């Protein structure tokens, strides 16, 4: 059903999303300027039609430059590209939502985004500082009001500034608060969370399927394993013995196996790479498939251990990972 030329799956609001996209987060202080822009252009030339980014990644402008250059080149039309942007924790106050989205539209120099989502369910103190803390280093929070924030997001879609609305890092309870709100106009069509063979998200995936919510798997290759912040106590996903053995069966790498695993499952994947060769490699997942047995072999690798724990915010009232799911 999925092919390199046609691989967009349906969203509940009538729109669709390419099952594979290019992730764009990269350590600001150590990433050479221009690397993102170059990588997005390579991705589009390769066949990618979905790009995932965020204003807080510090390189959202590079994503826009690349997209606009390829449209000017005649390679693709605006309607052929799918961009996802995100609303950070410091911008949850209802009145700040549209203004924040409009800032991202100026940065990209585009009229609308295809998908805009609430980055985390936790509200932080408003301000320029993306990671606000007081003199004693204590995190500065704000009282969350997910429904009020959602109503502001719905207004953005009515204004034509975004085609689809979704969320990220939301657990079952949080999704239900929005799903059951009186006067709901646009239900969430997507929930972006960490997902790969070591954290398969069995119960959250099933809840989302029952409500027609598509899951987008972030850190689909297990993260960059940056010792500065990743939970590296859990082993390197791409070096897994089984995943590598399965790759030898089809002459594919472990990375290609884990990506095929999720897409064949109806789960969107957004692997990040700023390397020419690897950007190409990740897209070659439509010329083979995994047997029903192999899908079960992979599902069994689940350790229920997150690479992205966000332990520094476990004290926030809306921290999403205390619950089972
Ligand atoms: N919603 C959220 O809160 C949230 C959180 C985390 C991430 N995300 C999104 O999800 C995207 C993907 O997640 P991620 O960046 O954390 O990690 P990831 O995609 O799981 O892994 C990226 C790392 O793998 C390397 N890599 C890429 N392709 C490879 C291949 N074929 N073989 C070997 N290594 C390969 C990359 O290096 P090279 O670049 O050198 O290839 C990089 O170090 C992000 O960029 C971002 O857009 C969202
Ligand atoms: C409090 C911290 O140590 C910061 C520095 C690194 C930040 C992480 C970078 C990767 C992604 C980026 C996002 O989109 C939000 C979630 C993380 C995990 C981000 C969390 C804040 C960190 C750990």
């Amino acid at each position: 059903d999925l092919s390199a030329a046609s691989h967009r799956i349906p969203l509940s609001d009538g729109n669709s999303i390419p099952i594979i996209g290019l992730g764009t987060y990269s350590e600001p202080k150590s990433t050479p300027k221009g690397a993102c822009a170059t990588s997005v252009k390579v991705a589009i030339d390769t066949g990618y039609r979905h790009i995932d980014g965020a204003y807080i990644y510090q390189n959202e402008h590079e994503v826009g430059e690349a997209i606009r250059e390829k449209i000017a080149e005649g390679k693709v039309r605006r309607e052929d590209i799918f961009y996802c942007g995100k609303l950070w924790a410091t911008n949850h106050v209802p009145e700040m939502v549209r203004p924040t989205l409009e800032r991202t539209l100026r940065v990209l120099q585009l009229d609308y985004v295809d998908l805009y989502i609430i980055e985390v369910p936790m509200a932080f103190k408003p301000g320029d500082e993306i990671y606000p803390r007081d003199e004693n280093g204590k995190w500065l929070y704000h009282k969350s009001n997910l429904c009020a924030t959602w109503e502001a997001m719905e207004a953005c879609k009515d204004a034509g500034l975004v085609k689809s609305l979704g969320v990220s890092n939301f657990n079952r309870r949080q999704l239900e608060l929005i799903l059951n709100k009186p006067g709901l106009k646009h239900k969430p069509v997507s929930n972006q969370v960490e997902c790969h063979p070591y954290f398969t998200q069995p119960k959250l995936l099933k809840f989302c399927q029952q409500h027609d919510i598509v899951i987008t798997a972030y850190s689909p290759l297990g993260t960059s394993r940056n010792p500065i912040w990743v939970n590296v106590s859990s082993p390197p996903l791409l070096k897994d013995a089984l995943l590598n053995s399965l790759g030898k069966r089809y002459n594919k790498t472990a990375a290609q196996i884990v990506l095929r695993f999720n897409i064949q499952r109806g789960v969107v994947v957004i692997p990040k790479s700023f390397n020419l060769e690897r950007i190409k490699e990740n897209f070659q997942i439509f010329d083979f498939s995994l047997t029903e047995e192999e899908m079960k072999d992979i599902e069994a690798l689940n350790k229920n251990v997150r690479f992205v724990e966000l332990l520094m915010w476990r004290d926030h009232p809306e921290y999403p990972f205390h619950d089972e799911y």
